[PDB]
């Protein structure tokens, strides 16, 4: 037993990280088949980035201005192009270590693993949630751009995120691998505005279910509640509204625990109005919202990939 | 910026996980060169495990009773032997994906990444600390035995932990890869006693330094303290005593922040006596102690492996 924030095994993605250089900017790219993907601001200098005209900047570049390195061996750029905020470099060699993969645009509230990279070299892996306001709470330094977020189902790697920028708020913003930002963000060095962040209610419930599965059962109470009775309390506390579709997603967890979902909502309601009184749940003094119901079921049994 | 609990990239270790079967028990083994390492209780039935005579149980086994599988391909056992609580299976083929590696016995307070495995197949990765009482707070289900904990320096994998058992307390116990348990534990299914756990003071300070590096600076105060003045407060709160060698380990973090270490101890003293007053530090309502000073410096800049 036990419950930990768990990332996917990163081996399949490690083999796809390369270094992309152009000017003095170096960052990470993703090498799949004969195409390298990286953030398009690799083509900016430090002055460009305040309001870059990316089309005019890319025009001044040719294939040989793009140095791509995988370890110490290397590809040549036989073509380049811009798709939204990513650059695609067509290269000599198809990556021999290309995993089965898809590109997916994930939804707010879903989680993924981030392989943090510097100079094309993997550095660490951790789990993140796409916040309701389309930011992530990451760990990214200069050079980290082009690090990717992914899920593994099967032997199949679903890439969902490429890192581009840190907002002066301290949280992080990026694109899908077609180069479209999550959220309202643009790739320029300007003060940019994330919305109010809300707590992912269905994730908090799933973690309360994980807590019961693991012996933490004190918060379980006497009360019950209705869906709209709870949703009134949810908006008081900036929790995203709970729907019937959320209830049904929790069905498996409800059936393994024998605790009805709105029995679980009633415990959550009192935690929100009464606090935790200095006690803890799965070793945390806060309500955790970065576990999806699938994360919980995975970890609590299943938990197996090619 | 930002600060997250980060595991090492797991690719090098994924290639070493195999399935070891003997009877109906299946668990994970580690395949390095032509030797497979796994917990010796793979040779027990469900009745043996209450007080197994491992030597007498191993004698009834021969090489062909040990089914070792790496993916779907497979090795033959040309020799077996017991070293402390691990079985070593000499096998046909040297693992083509063997990384450069060493076996190390880590010290209390150090951290490592755990690659959780089931049926020889990697499932997830997360970071753990060896507690002062030689347990870890893990996430392990049935079948997880033989999963390993490791560090990466270089391209060099330092294996330090193999998982064996869950204590009725809920925390986890295991051996080094020479088969010697961390702590007083034995591999039998008996109620077993971990000591009082203490908080790793030097790790908490390192995380407070990480907090200051990342903008969380409210806890920084006015006071100072002496080493033994702090150590009196530390034993009140079951914190391990702070020594001069701990101070010097924190030197780098002190010099990047400009905050003297016993200036940092004074802030920690007031957190311990006054609580956090419902505020948070790096998004946590508790004092975190599973980051070493090296973890902090790694993540806060460096953070790069083969
Ligand atoms: C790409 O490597 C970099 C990632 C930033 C670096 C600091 N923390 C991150 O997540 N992205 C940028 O530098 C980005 C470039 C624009 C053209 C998109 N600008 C940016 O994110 O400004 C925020 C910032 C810059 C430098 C240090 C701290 C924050
Ligand atoms: C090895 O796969 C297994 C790992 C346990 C399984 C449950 N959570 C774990 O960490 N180890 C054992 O089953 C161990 C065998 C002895 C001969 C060492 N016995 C044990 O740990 O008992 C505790 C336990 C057993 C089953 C479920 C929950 C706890």
């Amino acid at each position: 037993s036990g419950f930990r924030k768990m990332a996917f095994p990163s081996g399949k993605v490690e083999g796809c990280m390369v270094q992309v250089t152009c000017g003095t900017t170096t960052l990470n790219g993703l090498w799949l088949d004969d195409v390298v993907y990286c953030p398009r601001h690799v083509i900016c200098t430090s002055e460009d980035m305040l309001n870059p005209n990316y089309e005019d900047l890319l025009i001044r570049k040719s294939n040989h201005n793009f140095l791509v390195q995988a370890g110490n061996v290397q590809l040549r750029v036989i073509g380049h192009s811009m798709q939204n905020c990513v650059l695609k470099l067509k290269v000599d060699t198809a990556n021999p270590k290309t995993p089965k993969y898809k590109f997916v645009r994930i939804q707010p509230g879903q989680t993924f693993s981030v392989l943090a990279c510097y100079n094309g070299s993997p550095s660490g892996v951790y789990q993140c949630a796409m916040r309701p306001n389309f930011t992530i709470k990451g760990s990214f330094l200069n050079g980290s751009c082009g690090s990717v977020g992914f899920n593994i189902d099967y032997d199949c790697v679903s890439f969902c995120y490429m890192h581009h920028m840190e907002l002066p708020t301290g949280v992080h913003a990026g694109t899908d691998l077609e180069g479209n930002f999550y959220g309202p963000f643009v790739d320029r060095q300007t003060a940019q505005a994330a919305g109010t962040d809300t707590t992912i209610t269905v994730n908090v419930l799933a973690w309360l279910y994980a807590a019961v599965i693991n012996g933490d059962r004190w918060f379980l109470n006497r009360f019950t509640t209705t869906l709209n009775d709870f949703n009134l309390v949810a908006m008081k506390y900036n929790y995203e509204p709970l729907t019937q579709d959320h209830v049904d997603i929790l069905g498996p967890l409800s059936a393994q625990t024998g605790i009805a979902v709105l029995d679980m909502c009633a415990s959550l309601k009192e935690l929100l109005q009464n606090g935790m009184n200095g006690r803890t749940i799965l070793g945390s003094a806060l309500l955790e919202d970065e576990f999806t119901p699938f994360d919980v079921v995975r970890q609590c049994s299943g938990v197996t990939f090619q």
